[PDB]
């Protein structure tokens, strides 16, 4: 069937001139509204929340491994490195660098996360170590963000990563401190406020990790706190056929706020 939401959900798109992607969860209900739900998109650097995940994980059986040092070399440096910049010919600690992939979107940071994890391929292994069929990482930065269309790599589900998103922030995929960790990182994100979050009434509390890249991919996924209901997990994925095309975070927006009046 398709609902009315689905139905909003395909005029946005249809509008929007490209693809769109949204899968919700409702914990009041475990109910799901999904659109395209089933389809791959480029995750771009909503990955980083997988990654840094996966350290999180490794930390449960090695109680100082976020005070570990990483050196930041100057060939570490890649295409947008804020924080990393200024630990050049330094370190940085796991848990330094989870917070500036996560918070600021630091493309070293993430390759740090990705190399403590023994490559792309270690991030895969911990998401099918949680549930996760679906999610796959192939590439380092800035590569993997290249959304071409078509290309498997670096993709997953709607559907996929909105349950995973699920059992990491709110469900046991991690351990309690660890979850307590991740949601603090994700509500301290500072670059979403033109996503998912300007969809949603501002008295609500979100979590979020953007992402983006070429062909106009435009991406967030958030867990969500309403005003008088129970968690929601939200992810939109939206990607063009324009290669140039600008990024459009308001089509994020316009879902959300699409899937909040459907509620
Ligand atoms: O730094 C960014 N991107 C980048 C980096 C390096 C090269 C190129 C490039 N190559 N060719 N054209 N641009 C683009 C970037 C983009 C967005 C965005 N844009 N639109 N919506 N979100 C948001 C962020 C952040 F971190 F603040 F969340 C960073
Ligand atoms: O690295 C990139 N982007 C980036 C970097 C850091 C944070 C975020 C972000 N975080 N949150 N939202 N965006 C996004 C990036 C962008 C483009 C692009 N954009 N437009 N045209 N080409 C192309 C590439 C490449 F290498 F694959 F070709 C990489």
């Amino acid at each position: 069937q398709t609902s009315a939401v689905q139905q909003k959900l395909a005029a946005l798109e249809k509008s929007s001139g490209g693809r769109l992607g949204v899968a919700l969860i409702d914990t009041a209900d475990n109910t799901q509204v999904l659109y395209r739900g089933d389809e791959r998109f480029p995750m771009c650097s909503t990955s980083k929340v997988m990654a840094a995940a996966a350290v999180l994980k490794q930390s449960e059986t090695q109680k100082q491994l976020l005070n570990q040092p990483v050196e930041i070399k100057p060939a570490d440096l890649v295409n947008y490195n804020p924080i990393a910049e200024k630990h050049v010919n330094g370190t940085m600690t796991l848990a330094e660098l989870s917070a500036a992939a996560l918070q600021y979107s630091d493309n070293t940071a993430m390759n740090k996360l990705i190399a403590q994890l023994g490559g792309p391929g270690g991030v895969t292994a911990f998401a099918r170590a949680i549930g996760d069929e679906t999610f796959r990482l192939d590439r380092t930065e800035p590569t993997l963000n290249t959304a071409i269309p078509g290309d498997p790599r670096d993709t997953t589900t709607p559907r996929a990563m909105a349950q995973t998103l699920r059992q990491l922030t709110l469900g046991h995929a991690l351990g309690e401190t660890q979850r307590a960790q991740l949601v603090t990182w994700l509500k301290g994100n500072t670059t979403g406020a033109a996503s998912i979050r300007a969809g949603l009434p501002t008295s609500w509390t979100v979590g979020d990790k953007t992402g983006s890249g070429d062909y106009g991919t435009t991406n967030d996924i958030a867990v969500i706190w309403p005003q008088g209901r129970a968690p929601l997990v939200l992810v939109t994925y939206f990607t063009q056929p324009q290669q140039n095309a600008e990024s459009r975070r308001d089509v994020l927006a316009s879902a959300a706020r699409i899937i909040a009046e459907g509620l």
